[PDB]
């Protein structure tokens, strides 16, 4: 129920503003290219639009990550010295076929995604920020909708939009989201030249 | 359910692009000066962001318009001629909610908007009004919707100079389509008539 939702949406956004960070949104329109040569979202799951104005900005986003990259390159080139950010958005896929009866590409998905990003300068002298800060959000963020500590554990991820990555997976088995380092490759890309920190959480799976 | 109504979709966007529509996809962020006035879609009603980095860019859409008067104005300016363009995307608002509950509900649903600009597709003739109305009746009749099954009203809807309400006999709202206000289209600088239907998804399955 999307008011049910909300409600809960909002809560975890007043205690990220209070922790000092600003909501942005974006486009789920995005680049293409971004994704070429991904495995954690391949290019080829990618949502296409059809008969698009651009041929380059014709994909549905997989991620939150590269609208948040985008906003950071963005707002770093104007000189903002800290950024911590947070989307709520949804993300789009298709899953593959398993049989090859019909079409290489069998369902379409979508999903509810909470994303995260704090990169530059540590809000409280010359302090940079890191990974434990985001790790500490994202722990408390589990802790107001009432999932504790004990409830899961952090293990190491091999997902390729990261240099290093946790994923956050229950006791039950219930992957919650993944947070770690941009990887480098990434972050060149998008000119950014600092460590960005991005968790990514699965909504759906926290309600 | 997502996958079969994004079944339906790419049926009609077939359609769309068949007879020369190009998709586009805007930011679900708008700006709230876009609402100020309007009866239609009230800034009040707006969904806002927390602590926005801009104090412009801070509004939730309520209706897929602006982001297409957007788009055409970008385009327009770097002379295309003929735009014809449809968008699939989740519009938002708040309204009133069921006399134990003080907050306002938060609502939001699947849209489909169209908007037609410039010279008529293929001699040097202008679009109209009535080629989107062929193209909305043609979008119901693919989901199953025949003429009979509903009637046009005239609509009160700001965001229009004129438009119709498209209804069913028991009174449901499946869509709206006109031409765009004259203020609107001066805003965005588009120096020539817009024409733009918004249909509830929805209302439509």
């Amino acid at each position: 129920n999307a008011d049910r939702r909300y409600k809960w949406q909002t809560v975890v956004s007043e205690q990220l503003v209070g922790a000092g960070f600003n909501e942005i949104l974006n486009n789920s329109l995005t680049a293409g290219s971004y994704y070429e040569g991904l495995k954690s979202h391949p290019r080829e799951m990618a949502v296409e639009l059809m008969n698009p104005l651009s041929q380059e900005l014709n994909c549905m986003r997989q991620t939150l990550l590269f609208g948040g990259l985008e906003t950071l390159s963005h707002n770093l080139r104007r000189k903002h010295l800290s950024l911590y950010l947070f989307e709520w958005g949804k993300c789009y896929r298709f899953h593959a076929a398993k049989r090859t009866d019909e079409t290489p590409l069998a369902a379409y998905a979508e999903d509810d995604r909470l994303g995260i990003w704090i990169c530059g300068q540590r809000v409280h002298p010359e302090e940079p920020t890191s990974v434990f800060e985001l790790k500490a959000v994202v722990e408390q963020v589990l802790c107001r909708v009432g999932i504790e500590t004990g409830a899961y554990t952090l293990k190491t991820a091999d997902n390729d939009l990261y240099a290093s990555a946790m994923e956050v997976k229950t006791r039950s088995g219930k992957l919650l989201g993944t947070f770690g380092t941009v990887s480098t490759e990434l972050i060149k890309r998008f000119e950014i030249e600092q460590p960005v920190y991005f968790a990514e959480l699965l909504w759906d799976a926290l309600m």
